[PDB]
């Protein structure tokens, strides 16, 4: 599913991301836009053989099981296909965990390079929240 901006904001808010680990909602919306273009089905293969899945491009080295990422972990205890669902529930749960791992949202390269230090509130402007 391809979310609309405000539709995703609302969904993220209901699943408890505004202001989670001190990250206001706009940070999360911004990260989704640039990681996936707001597509739940987005997959991207990396140079190490890992793959990034879903709206927040969660990576198979560490957080989910794809069966083709040898010596990898599965911290989130899920099949990476769970992260492509139209229900962003499992993505959000796993991302909590990620944003707890010590580097905060710097775990998302797109966030660091395109959202950090910007007016992230612009991503939720206009929305009924
Ligand atoms: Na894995």
């Amino acid at each position: 599913k391809v979310f609309g901006r405000c539709e995703l904001a609302a969904a993220m808010k209901r699943h408890g991301l505004d202001n989670y680990r001190g990250y206001s909602l706009g940070n999360w919306v911004c990260a989704a836009k640039f990681e996936s273009n707001f597509n739940t089905q987005a997959t991207n293969r990396n140079t190490d053989g890992s793959t990034d899945y879903g709206i927040l491009q969660i990576n198979s080295r560490w957080w989910c099981n794809d069966g083709r990422t040898p010596g990898s972990r599965n911290l989130c205890n899920i099949p990476c296909s769970a992260l492509l669902s139209s229900d962003i529930t499992a993505s959000v749960n796993c991302a909590k965990k990620i944003v707890s791992d010590g580097n905060g949202m710097n775990a998302w390269v797109a966030w660091r390079n395109r959202c950090k230090g910007t007016d992230v509130q612009a991503w939720i402007r206009g929305c009924r929240l």
